[PDB]
């Protein structure tokens, strides 16, 4: 498993604009948009994504770049954040991942705020960061995933996702 089979799984694979669970338009693999309500809006940002007139409808090759350059920007994001870098130094592998998927879902800059999760998770207090990071809007309003990327913070290993 790695940090592209766990993202499939989570945001799962639409070719069509669709709306996330706030609402906002996305395609691909949760590539977001805007959060614009204008469908326009986000008819245009896609074809200015793509580089071409897609009329809102994309092709899996093109869903997969985009995925790959937002995994890329996620990490990249990461190493450039002052809190959270050294979070994700000091992580094994698969933990990192679960920092990854966070971040691809809610933006560094969410990401960053849970501060107390944070430090828990660099003194490897697993399972308080664990109860922690539940008692979050994130894991009220999307439980089944935030299920899933808790556990694996708390096991470092890939079980709720086999
Ligand atoms: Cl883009
Ligand atoms: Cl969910």
């Amino acid at each position: 498993m790695n940090i592209f089979e766990m993202l499939r799984i989570d945001e799962g694979l639409r070719l069509k604009i669709y709306k996330d669970t706030e609402g906002y338009y996305t395609i691909g693999i949760g590539h977001l948009l805007t959060k614009s309500p204008s469908l326009n809006a986000a008819k245009s940002e896609l074809d200015k994504a793509i580089g071409r007139n897609t009329n809102g409808v994309i092709t899996k090759d093109e869903a997969e770049k985009m995925f790959n350059q937002d995994v890329d920007a996620a990490v990249r994001g990461i190493l450039r954040n002052a809190k959270l870098k050294p979070v994700y130094d000091s992580l094994d592998a698969v933990r990192r991942a679960a920092l990854i998927n966070m971040v691809f879902q809610m933006g560094e800059t969410g990401v960053a705020g849970f501060t107390n999760s944070l430090r828990m998770l660099q003194q490897k207090r697993w399972d308080e960061a664990a109860v922690n990071l539940a008692k979050s809007r994130w894991y009220n309003q999307t439980p089944n995933r935030a299920k899933r990327v808790i556990t694996t913070f708390r096991t470092g290993t890939w079980d709720a996702y086999k």
